[PDB]
């Protein structure tokens, strides 16, 4: 199953909630990242240039896709086949991010 | 600002998330309507047309916008320009919906 983030859109895009399979997969708890920016989820071996095209991505409300290592709560690592989109209203504003999870380490 | 609610993929689509903006267009706070429809917020002169479209678009994972007239808490009509789109995975699992609301009254 599939790990679903929901983030505020300004602000350096805190979490505002995540789906059950995000913790089976992190190993995170709703509590303990809720306010957090997702990039916890990252660590060394994580490509440095994945983490610049997403950053750059989201700065420009632009959706994406990248497979990232990440690391769960523990540390133990695991590919993210990861996806974000902006969710926009009607006139274009953006009102939230989604980033949607799947472990692809097998 | 804009409404936004995140509700589950399967059975009734219950709703999990809402955002500050729904408590102030619907005057509904987020622990009344979490794992409830967001059919609650139809009512008498809601165009019946206009949710079978809703209905079929959420039954077929598609997108779609509708003009719907919508209650608020305290029975008060505003119309809604609401926007519902899928949320996927890589291999097309529907993981959520996500429904974002704008009080066009
Ligand atoms: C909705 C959303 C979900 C995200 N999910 C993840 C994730 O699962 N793993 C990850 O490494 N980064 C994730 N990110 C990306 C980081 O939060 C951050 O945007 C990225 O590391 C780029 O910024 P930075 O260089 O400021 O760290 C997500 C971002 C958003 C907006
Ligand atoms: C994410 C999401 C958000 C929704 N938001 C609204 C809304 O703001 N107002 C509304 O009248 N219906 C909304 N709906 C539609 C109803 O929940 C329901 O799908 C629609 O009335 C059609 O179904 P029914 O004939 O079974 O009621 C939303 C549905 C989803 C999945």
């Amino acid at each position: 199953a599939s790990g679903m983030i929901v983030t505020d859109a300004g602000a350096d895009q805190p979490i505002v909630f995540v789906n059950r399979a995000f913790s089976t997969i992190t190993g995170y708890a709703p509590n303990e990242v809720l306010g957090r920016n997702a990039r916890f989820l990252q660590g060394p071996q994580t490509d440095a240039a994945t983490v610049a095209r997403l950053r750059e991505a989201i700065a420009a409300a632009r959706p994406i896709q990248e497979r990232i290592l990440n690391y769960r709560k523990d540390g133990q690592p695991f590919w993210n086949q990861l996806s974000i989109s902006p969710v926009r209203d009607e006139t274009g504003n953006v009102v939230a991010f989604v980033g949607v999870q799947t472990d692809v380490t097998a």
